């Protein structure tokens, strides 16, 4: 949550997401060879219960940035940005999210905060989604 808003910590957030993916891979290796009602599984479930709130925040993060790409690929967003260059104004981006109505007001504000600011307020949703959705996709798959 902290590093996504600032645009000067993109590399640090990428490194942190890589570390998170490696940790989840380690956990999957721990579950490798699992049996029904296993001790390792029970301990991992206890660990999750201990980290319930953090898992909640991570899952909300992932769900938000997974819905991002579907919202972008919706043809209404193509209406707001008829040209294929990939630059859309911040006003049009907020309108696109409001009309797509997949998101809540808090989520809309959070994507606005994470959105890279432009002198023309015309962000590149292409780099936005390639920066956020893809790590969301590949860590979220292992989490699932």
């Amino acid at each position: 949550m902290k590093l996504s808003q600032d645009s000067s910590q993109i590399e640090l957030l990428k490194e942190l997401m890589d570390l998170q993916k490696d940790m989840v891979v380690m956990l999957l290796s721990m579950l490798e060879g699992n049996v029904v009602n296993g001790t390792i599984g029970k301990q991992m479930v206890d660990m999750l219960v201990e980290s319930s709130n953090n898992v909640e925040m991570i899952l909300k993060f992932f769900d938000m940035f997974l819905k991002l790409k579907d919202l972008t690929s919706s043809d209404t967003f193509k209406e707001y940005d008829p040209d294929g260059k990939g630059v859309i104004s911040k006003r049009d981006f907020h309108k696109a999210m409001e009309s797509h109505k997949h998101y809540t007001q808090s989520e809309t504000e959070f994507l606005l905060s994470c959105a890279e600011t432009d002198e023309n307020e015309t962000l590149d949703y292409e780099e936005f989604v390639k920066r956020f959705h893809e790590p969301a996709k590949d860590i979220g798959f292992n989490v699932a």
